[PDB]
């Protein structure tokens, strides 16, 4: 249930969420495109799933990538946004779960984005503690796929 | 080119579209009050949102509460990188395809200046500022 799984982010939760989130979503063209770029070398067999993108392995210079990666950013700050109303973070969510649903992506595959951000928030001096909290919110969204 | 269109776009077109943008602050209500005014005054294009459901159930659908929220983060992405039109460009030919998709041409997508010139207009901007979101809506419509 998405809305059990939306009452799973208690205070701690998500001030853990906001105060990574000013760090990391401060530089959305970079961060994103180095969540992709991880989530494609970690998970080699997901790139199949992105053939409108053209060459991944391009990174920064790929056009179409970096679009991608930007917007990406934008449906975490919305999410972020929505902390405060679970009825509102609720349908933000379905609306991006309905568009990796006609993907063909399941909750399972969805997940594999934890690595990645683990990483990126590794990266940032970010530890453990805020991987799990980023992956709560993570399974809001799998709850709806 | 789209990149020709974002490039003409001036510091005091830049200044008017981040002043009004400020006032996005409520992505909410003002998205919400966008599509039904779309819905409104152009009836035409009620049937292009069937997987929203009835849309004339406004802020009590949850999929149009979505999708509207959504729209506006799309606009919050526009405003962020007007300083850079190579980002910009990107950006608006990722949105472009999502529309080009359904079918929504560059003439279709600009019956959304009509809903954004009245939603600025209840915030008291004038035309000198429905004219600047007109501009930023044509970047669009290059790409359309
Ligand atoms: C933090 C988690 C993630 C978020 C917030 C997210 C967000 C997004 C957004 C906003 C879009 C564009 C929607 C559209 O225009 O249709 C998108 C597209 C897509 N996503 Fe995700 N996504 C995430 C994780 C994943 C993962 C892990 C996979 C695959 C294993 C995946 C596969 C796709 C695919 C295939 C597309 C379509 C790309 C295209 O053809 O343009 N997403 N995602
Ligand atoms: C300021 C102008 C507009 C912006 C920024 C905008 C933004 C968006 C966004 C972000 C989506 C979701 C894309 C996706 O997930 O696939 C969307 C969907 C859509 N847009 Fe627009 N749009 C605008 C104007 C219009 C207009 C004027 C029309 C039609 C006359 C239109 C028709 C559609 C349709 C049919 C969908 C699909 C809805 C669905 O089935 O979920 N858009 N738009």
């Amino acid at each position: 249930s998405v809305y059990d799984a939306a009452a799973q982010l208690t205070a701690d939760v998500k001030k853990d969420l906001r105060d990574s989130w000013k760090v990391i979503g401060s530089d959305k063209k970079g961060n994103g495109v180095a969540l992709m770029t991880t989530l494609f070398a970690d998970n080699q067999e997901t790139i199949g799933y992105f053939k409108r993108l053209g060459d991944v392995s391009q990174g920064m210079a790929n056009d179409k990538l970096r679009g991608h990666s930007i917007t990406l950013m934008y449906a975490l700050q919305n999410f972020i946004d929505q902390l405060d109303n679970p009825d509102d973070l609720v349908c933000v969510v379905e609306k991006f779960a309905v568009a990796h649903i006609t993907r063909k992506i399941s909750a399972a595959e969805f997940g594999k984005i934890n690595g990645p951000i683990k990483k990126v928030l590794a990266s940032k001096n970010f530890g453990d503690k805020y991987a799990n909290a980023w992956a709560k919110l993570v399974a809001v969204v799998q709850a709806a796929l």
